[PDB]
């Protein structure tokens, strides 16, 4: 076997991909999440998945107003959490309630209480970051995309979350081959990207914005995309709408 970065080296213009995305879409980086406990960050990330930004934010507001401490959510059970989520709008309330409840119940029974503060105590070394990743991945229902998001957003650890928008753009740019699944795409990005948190955070913020707002699934805005000169797919889309 062979590292993904050797099977698939980044292009000569990779640095310009990073800098043009940052300059165009995130010239001033937003703050990462600094919640009292990473458990709150994890739950906030769960609310964001398969959801609009507006609904996820309303749900966070309503959920935390309803349950000022997570102990109250655990007592109210998945039915209570579901009702709370449903009241703020948005679907998948039953799925999300079960998922959140399962995390809380696991933490209470086996981790001494409703907290993920222990994630902050692992060393800030590649070995410690891997422990933090493994601990998030050991929570019931928590998949790799959410693990990467919590590491990057809540823990200041240099994971490399790649959302579906970013992946679509990466495949159109031919940064990664079409057949690679989302987890393999994340692994490739984590191998090739500069190791530092800030660069990785900047790519995630700017890449999500680019993929959502420019490299749209139907009708991408190639003429207005700063990556057009590097992109093998632009001509197909441009000539197509003509
Ligand atoms: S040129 Fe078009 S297809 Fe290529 S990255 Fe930009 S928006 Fe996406
Ligand atoms: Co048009």
């Amino acid at each position: 076997s062979r590292p993904l970065s050797e099977q698939n080296p980044p292009p000569v213009w990779f640095g310009e991909y990073l800098s043009r995305l940052r300059d165009t879409y995130a010239p001033e980086l937003p703050p990462p999440r600094q919640f009292p406990d990473p458990l709150g960050g994890l739950i906030r990330t769960i609310l964001s998945q398969q959801n609009t930004r507006r609904v996820a934010q309303r749900q966070w507001e309503v959920l935390t107003a309803t349950y000022p401490q997570w102990e109250a959510a655990l007592l109210d059970g998945p039915d209570g959490i579901e009702a709370t989520l449903k009241s703020a709008g948005g679907g998948l309330s039953r799925m999300k309630a079960d998922y959140i409840y399962g995390i809380l119940a696991h933490l209470q029974e086996h981790h001494g209480g409703l907290s993920l503060r222990f994630l902050r105590e692992f060393p800030h070394t590649p070995e410690g970051h891997e422990q933090a990743r493994q601990a998030l991945a050991a929570l019931p229902g928590v998949g790799h995309k959410t693990v990467a998001l919590v590491l990057l957003f809540d823990l200041r650890r240099p994971a490399m979350p790649v959302d579906g928008n970013m992946e679509r753009a990466a495949k159109r740019l031919e940064l990664v081959p079409a057949a690679w699944n989302s987890h393999k795409v994340e692994r490739w990005y984590a191998e090739v990207m500069p190791a530092d948190w800030e660069t990785r955070f900047a790519l995630h913020i700017s890449g999500v914005r680019h993929g959502r707002d420019t490299c749209r699934s139907k009708h991408p805005l190639c003429p207005q995309c700063p990556l057009r000169e590097f992109c093998p797919s632009a001509s197909i889309f441009e000539l197509g709408e003509a």
